[PDB]
C-alpha cells in the first residue's frame, strides 16, 4: 500500500490536487520516515516537505492527515539539531501546541511527543516552546482525578516531554516555568510506573543541577523523602537518576544536606558503595565526599551510620574514577572533622590504602591524599602521637611513597612532599 514509495511520488501525491492522494502520500512518509537504517530524513527536508507537513497539521476536517504528517514531522524532530531546526523553522511549535487540544487521543500523544523532542534539543529551543505558550495545555492534559485512569503510554510521554521542558543548563529554565511544573511533577514522583518514576527523577535532578536557590525551590516542595525511597528501589533506571538529585542537593547550604540525611539517606550507601554498577558507586562516593564537606555533627552521622568502613572499602578497591571520589570524602572529612573523627578514621584503617594510591599517576588526587595526610597529622600534633603516626605510615610502604614524591613533575606536590618530611620524619 504506502510502503517503500520513492521520494519522489511521496512529492509528487503531496503535491496533487486531491486530498486523498495527499493523505496517502503523507502515510508513505511517515512510513518511510519510520524505517530503523538509515531513514532519509534529509532527502525529506530537501524536497520541501515540511511546509506542507506544517500545513497538514491545520486540517481539522481531516484528522487523519493530521496525525499522519505530525508522526512525519516528530520523525524529522528526532533526528539532529539542524534537522530539529528546519522542523521548528517549518513553523511546527505553534501548531503542534494548537493540536495538543485534539479530540483524538492519538494525535494529541503524537504533539506531546514532536514538542517533547523539539524542546529537548537545546535551552533556545526549549525557552522557545514555553514562550509559544506550551506548558498550561500540557498540564492540563494531566488534571484528571487520579492518573490511574489515563494510558499507560500516554503518561509516559507527557512525563517525558515535562522533563525536557526540564532540562538544559545556560541558562536553566525560567523560574517561572520551574514553578509552574513543579506541583505535577511532584505528583508524577507519586506515581505507580516505573517509566513515569524515572522520568520524574530525571527531571527533578535537572532541575537540582545548579546554584542553590534552584535546589531550595525543589526541596521545598518536600521531595526529598520521596527521593530516598527511590534510591532504594530495584529497579537501576530509577535509582540512577534519584542517585543523581540527591547528590546535587548535598552541594547545597548545610540545612539543605541535612534535609537529606534526616530522610534517611545513609542508611542505603552500604548497598550504593558497593553496589555493582560503576556509575552507580561513583555516584555515590562523590555524594558521600559533599556530605563530609558539611557541619561536624554530619560528619558524625557518617560515623554513625558506619558509612567510615564503607569510604575505606572504595578507597582500597575501585574504579580509579570512584577512588578519586573516596580520596576527596576523606579530604574533606579530615579538614572539617573534629580530631575524634580523624582519631576514628585511622582507627578504621584509612592509611595504608590512602598512601598505596599516593602511587596513581594523577597530579590532582596525590595533592588531595596530601592535603588530607597533613590534616591527619595536625589533629596528631594535638595529641602528640605524630610519632606514632609516623611509625604507622612508614611501616606500610607511606615514605617510599612520600619521598618519591619529589621527582616529580608538579612541585606544588614536591613542596607539599618536602615539607611533609622534615617536620614529622627525622
Ligand atoms: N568543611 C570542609 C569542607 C572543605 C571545603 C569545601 N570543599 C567542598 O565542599 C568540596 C570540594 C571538592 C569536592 C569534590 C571535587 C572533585 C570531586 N569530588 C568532590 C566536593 C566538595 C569548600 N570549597 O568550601
Amino acid at each position: 500500500g504506502t510502503v517503500n514509495w520513492s521520494v519522489e511520488d511521496i512529492v509528487k501525491g503531496i503535491n496533487s490536487n486531491n486530498l486523498e492522494s495527499q493523505l496517502q502520500a503523507t502515510q508513505a512518509a511517515r512510513k518511510l520516515l519510520s524505517r530503523e537504517k538509515q531513514p532519509p530524513i534529509d532527502n525529506i527536508i530537501r524536497a520541501g516537505l515540511i511546509p506542507k507537513f506544517v500545513s497538514f497539521l491545520g486540517k481539522t476536517d481531516c484528522s487523519p492527515i493530521q496525525f499522519e504528517s505530525a508522526w512525519a514531522l516528530t520523525n524529522i524532530a528526532s533526528g539532529t539539531s539542524e534537522q530539529t531546526k528546519a522542523v521548528v523553522d517549518g513553523g511546527a511549535i505553534p501548531a503542534f501546541i494548537s493540536l495538543l487540544a485534539s479530540p483524538h487521543a492519538h494525535i494529541s500523544e503524537q504533539a506531546v511527543w514532536a514538542l517533547g523532542n523539539i524542546a529537548g534539543d537545546g535551552s533556545a529551543f526549549r525557552d522557545l516552546v514555553i514562550k509559544h505558550g506550551a506548558i498550561d495545555p500540557l498540564l492540563a492534559l494531566l488534571a484528571v482525578p487520579d492518573l490511574s485512569t489515563l494510558a499507560c503510554g500516554y503518561l509516559r510521554n507527557l512525563t517525558w516531554t515535562l522533563s525536557n521542558l526540564c532540562r538544559n543548563k545556560n541558562p536553566a529554565p525560567p523560574l517561572d516555568a520551574v514553578e509552574q511544573i513543579l506541583p505535577t511533577l511532584v505528583r508524577l514522583l507519586h506515581h505507580n510506573d516505573p517509566e513515569v518514576l524515572a522520568d520524574s527523577c530525571w527531571a527533578i535532578s535537572y532541575l537540582t543541577d545548579g546554584p542553590n536557590e534552584r535546589i531550595e525551590m525543589v526541596v521545598k516542595k518536600g521531595v526529598v523523602p520521596q527521593l530516598v525511597k527511590l534510591l532504594g528501589a530495584t529497579e537501576l533506571p530509577i535509582v540512577t537518576p534519584a542517585l543523581r538529585a540527591i547528590g546535587n542537593i548535598v552541594t547545597g547550604t548545610d540545612e539543605q544536606t541535612q534535609k537529606v540525611i534526616d530522610a534517611g539517606a545513609l542508611a542505603v550507601f552500604p548497598s550504593l558503595l558497593t553496589n555493582p554498577k560503576t556509575n552507580i558507586q561513583k555516584e555515590a562516593t562523590w555524594t558521600m565526599s559533599n556530605i563530609t564537606a558539611g557541619r561536624q555533627d554530619q560528619i558524625q552521622q557518617v560515623v554513625n551510620h558506619g558509612l567510615v568502613p564503607f569510604l575505606v572499602g572504595v578507597l582500597s578497591k575501585a574504579d580509579f574514577k570512584t577512588q578519586k571520589e573516596a580520596a576527596w570524602a576523606i579530604t574533606n572529612y579530615t579538614s572539617g572533622g573534629t580530631v575524634e573523627q580523624i582519631v576514628y578514621l585511622v582507627h578504621c584503617g584509612i592509611i595504608e590504602p590512602l598512601m598505596n594510591l599516593l602511587s596513581a599517576k594523577d597530579t590532582k588526587i596525590i595533592q588531595v591524599i596530601l592535603d588530607a595526610i597533613s590534616n591527619i597529622f595536625q589533629a596528631a600534633e594535638k595529641l602528640g602521637e605524630t610519632e606514632k603516626l609516623s611509625i604507622m605510615i612508614e611501616e606500610c610502604g607511606g615514605l617510599d611513597k612520600i619521598e618519591a614524591l619529589q621527582r616529580h613533575e608538579n612541585e606544588s606536590v614536591y613542596k607539599a612532599s618536602l615539607n611533609l618530611i622534615e617536620k614529622y620524619f627525622s
